[PDB]
């Protein structure tokens, strides 16, 4: 067993070197065993929320039969950047499935705004589905690209640690969504695009990963949570998110893998 002190010691070189700060939160889900460092202090979402829009959608699509199929037109929108998906699309449109699957996938952000603005009520609409699933922590306070100012020290549009692992676990693991809809919002994550070389890199490549990075831009800031099926062993939830305190600080996918690795070897998976 690996002292806990020893992983928050490694934790704490690693976050010295990078110069700034790195939030953990880990949980067993055979064992419940958890380990967390920063784990209750916030950080900024970026686009990680994403993965959570998904969920909310394949929750309202429990009390609105066919709504998944449903085709959204935007042909005179004003698109946001980073929308690779949603651009391409739009002289036919999107069904909703399609816009969930390319806001997580590809973190495609016109279509987190559309579904947003069209199916979830907006970022208080957001913050209102985390809060039906018992995350008092999760905030979204703004739209996309604004919400990516992670501006030290501010609470709006961010989390912790500990309630972005909490609450992937309750997504992909519990009650909230019905066999069919927890099994399509995992796949959505198992297929995510842009996360190879943040926790993904931290394991064996034959191990089976589902995860949605988030990158500010700015102020160093840029995170990435998953569920991780290793061979022979229960999954584990995990979210690690990173900050620096000067603005044109950029983040390092390197430092989050490595994070990932620290905290894992603290189970006791055979990798
Ligand atoms: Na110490
Ligand atoms: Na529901
Ligand atoms: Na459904
Ligand atoms: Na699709
Ligand atoms: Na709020
Ligand atoms: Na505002
Ligand atoms: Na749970
Ligand atoms: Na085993
Ligand atoms: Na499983
Ligand atoms: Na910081
Ligand atoms: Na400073």
């Amino acid at each position: 067993s690996q002292p806990p002190q020893v992983t928050v010691d490694k934790l704490k070189r690693l976050e010295n070197d990078f110069g700034g700060r790195i939030g953990v939160y880990a949980i067993d889900t055979g064992s419940n065993k958890t380990f967390g460092y920063r784990a209750n202090e916030r950080f900024p979402l970026c686009s990680s929320f994403k993965g959570f829009l998904a969920a909310a959608v394949l929750s309202k699509s429990q009390q609105q039969e066919g709504l998944l199929n449903q085709r959204i037109r935007y042909d005179n929108r004003v698109m946001e950047p980073h929308s690779p998906v949603t651009e391409k699309q739009i002289t036919t449109g999107m069904t909703v499935a399609e816009l969930s699957a390319a806001t997580l996938q590809y973190s495609d952000n016109g279509a987190a705004n559309l579904l947003l603005e069209k199916l979830i009520g907006g970022p208080e609409g957001m913050t209102s589905f985390m809060r039906s699933i018992g995350d008092n922590v999760f905030r979204l306070d703004r739209w996309e690209l604004e919400l990516n100012s992670a501006i030290p020290g501010d609470d709006r549009d961010t989390s912790t640690p500990k309630a972005v692992a909490e609450s992937m676990q309750k997504l992909a693991f519990g009650n909230v969504l019905g066999l069919t809809e927890r099994h399509q919002l995992m796949d959505w994550f198992k297929g995510n695009t842009t996360g190879g070389a943040r926790i993904r890199a931290s394991v064996p490549a034959n191990w089976v990963v589902g995860d949605k990075t988030g990158t500010c831009g700015v102020y160093g800031t840029a995170n990435d949570y998953a569920v991780i099926w290793p061979v022979a062993h229960a999954p584990i939830v995990l979210a690690v998110y990173t900050s620096k305190p000067d603005r044109n600080s950029k983040h390092s996918d390197a430092v989050i893998a490595d994070a990932s690795r620290i905290v894992l070897e603290s189970f006791n998976i055979d990798a």
